[PDB]
């Protein structure tokens, strides 16, 4: 007997399972059709150097890394920004921008799942805070696609220039940023505190805090950056008609480096799950991958576990049964050669079509077609195809010529 | 900068490339659909013991494997069909059979191109040549489907039964017909004489050079295992409309251990391509995989490169532009709010729609809709939104009130 259980950490998607996953990716699809974005992708196996940030990012921690036999350092993308950056820079001048692109990627990690899909949608050439909203409104739009309301689930929205804007005002270098967003992060994980050591600590402390854009208004003035980005974000939001699924929480970093402005986390409203999606502005990663001009992005990942979980605690996943609108019956071996004929019709008009393929009594083959999901029966036996009919049955006996089949 | 190329011999699908790939795929599930199969998935990454057969085939020879830090022999799958064998093992009795599963998964070789998508389609739990026939039959659909003739492709058909029996009536060893297989089919390269004596050669040689069924009938009878199943076959094939689709071609054996009958290959008329896929019955595998009850499969393998060249080449890949319904124009950015909800009415009624995200003057917005690939342009203009209405032009000034855009 061989090991039928599949490799640490990784999921077999057999067809009941695919069909759970087929109706996500779905709205996946076709939210990113509905929003404009096109598809793009790249290899699950990217260059190491792709991901050493240096910032303690546990993203970066928990890469599923490994040394090929010609001896590169190469990788199981824990994520997909970087290729897409990648790619973006790669075309240079030639890429019209604006561009809207998304993928669903299989992302990796070694530490518990090891395997994740992960919806990708990214907004590259935009500045103004519409593309963030668009990318928010995206990820609601998905969520509503799914059954799920305003009262189920939130997005959580801020801006790392607020933070940013105390850790210069508290003479702490602007190359140290990045690991304090990082740290802050793991808030959510008591001694934190001491990780910042290695004052500053307390004023980072109370802006996290801080409940209303009032109140970081009077910490650094209604015009600050980071205030009119966020009220104009908001105001967007709210004309587009999703006003109640989006709020203000001072409390969010995310954990990545490359966030240099608005950020946002998908939550449910039960606090019962880890966060459903995730993501912001990043308008120096290029720059930092050796762009010759500075390009705005903005962009999220959604996952494939969360939104699952969440979706059959609501009792959203009901099983999805396979179905195919006929099955072919041959009465016997005989008429085969004839059920064939009748089966090609019926695929040649669009229809989605079997053809039992073993040798079996027609109530056999019924069963079968009931099993399998059929809307339709079609037996196929001499006396009726001398008449150059067949007999059909509904599921959800009477005879018909074969023209009017489809 | 950072290295913009992907990884050896991998492939990035910016846009443009994915549409193409979107393109063939699309006929894929279509087909699949079309035929009742239903999708799976299984992890890229598979346990090295799925793979070791000790056969010389080419598929493992050309592994791409790697030893994870716990020290588990790993690698990324060379070929599918041992994950689903896995799959259906790991069921057992609760499978329902018979069963059609496809799927499109990425497979991957060390050596030219390192990874390929590979449609694959298997038929378990059926005995006689209807699944062999209906295998071969979902190629030519989707061949057809991509806008391919009979006079562009064909299916070559054979049966390994046939060179078994040489094999068995000259004292030849049970054991040793799978690596006879994976060496003849080497033929196409001029020395394989020499890997078989590593006389019983040549009885084989003439079995390959055989131009027909009825002189295999005369080598061993009309009512040979083999005989029957290929005559079956064929009529079949002939009774569901694709007779001039496929040949019988005694030289087919391809190239893997576990085919135990029919075997067979799509290629290209003008003889310029390798195989377009691949595939064929494979009865014992999942009792040597320890299986206590004999499972009868079959299925085949379909690339997405070869295709792809045979496709350029006969001028049935005119690039695909990016589509979209609809591009909203805000006036000016006072507009924004406004636009922000006729986009909200576009996009609820199952159109696809931007927004122009940045700051641009009119002239610059209706370009953009125009790289774009949009059907109509909606600007959103003060005078006219005091009368409920927005200006619409179509693409491929007319004033509209809101209710009347969809
Ligand atoms: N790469 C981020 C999500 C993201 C996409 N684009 C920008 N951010 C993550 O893995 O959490
Ligand atoms: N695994 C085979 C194709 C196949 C699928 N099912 C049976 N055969 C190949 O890679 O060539
Ligand atoms: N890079 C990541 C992040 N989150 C994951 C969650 C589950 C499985 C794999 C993952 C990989
Ligand atoms: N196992 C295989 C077989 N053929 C391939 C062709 C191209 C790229 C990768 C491949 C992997």
């Amino acid at each position: 007997m061989v090991e039928t259980e599949p490799v640490q950490g990784c999921r077999d998607f057999p067809p009941e399972a695919m069909r759970c996953r087929r109706h996500l990716f779905d709205v996946f699809h076709a939210t990113a059709k509905t929003f404009g974005f096109e598809e793009y992708d790249a290899p699950v196996l990217e260059s190491e150097e792709l991901y050493i940030r240096k910032a303690g990012e546990e993203i970066t921690e928990q890469m599923f890394n490994f040394i090929t036999k010609g001896g590169h350092r190469v990788a199981l993308r824990p994520e997909m920004t970087p290729s897409l950056a990648r790619l973006l820079l790669g075309k240079g001048r030639s890429l019209l921008l604006p561009a809207k692109w998304y993928s669903i990627p299989q992302c990796w990690r070694y530490e518990r799942r090891r395997e994740h899909y992960q919806w990708n949608m990214d907004i590259v050439g935009v500045k103004s805070v519409s593309a963030e909203v668009e990318l928010v409104c995206a990820a609601c739009w998905a969520m509503r696609s799914l059954g799920l309301s305003s009262k189920d689930v939130g997005i959580k929205v801020n801006s790392r220039k607020v933070l940013q804007t105390v850790v210069e005002q508290a003479g702490v270098t602007s190359d140290k940023f990045a690991p304090v967003c990082v740290i802050v992060d793991k808030m959510e994980r008591e001694e934190v505190e001491a990780q910042l050591a290695v004052t500053v600590v307390d004023a980072i402390t109370t802006t996290l805090s801080l409940k209303s854009i009032d109140e970081i208004a009077q910490r650094v003035g209604e015009e600050h950056e980071a205030v009119k980005e966020l009220r104009q974000f908001f105001e967007q939001v709210e004309a587009y008609g999703y006003g109640d699924w989006v709020l203000f929480d001072a409390s969010v970093v995310r954990g990545l480096a490359y966030y240099t402005g608005i950020v946002f986390e998908g939550f449910d409203r039960e606090g019962k799950f880890r966060a459903l999606c995730g993501g912001g502005r990043y308008d120096n990663l290029l720059t930092t991958y050796g762009s010759p001009t500075p390009i705005p992005c903005a962009g999220f990942g959604f996952g494939d576990c969360v939104i699952v979980e969440l979706l059959q605690e609501k009792r959203l996943l009901p099983d999805i049964p396979h179905v195919v609108d006929d099955v072919v019956i041959p009465f016997d071996e005989s008429m085969r050669p004839h059920a064939l004929a009748v089966l090609r019709r019926l695929r040649d008009a669009g229809r989605s079509a079997d053809i039992i393929l073993d040798k079996k009594k027609v109530v056999q083959a019924f069963n079968y077609a009931d099993r399998v999901g059929a809307v339709r029966a079609v037996l196929v036996a001499p006396e009726e195809w001398e008449r150059g009919e067949v007999q059909v049955k509904m599921l959800r006996g009477f005879a018909v010529p074969l023209d009017r089949l489809v």
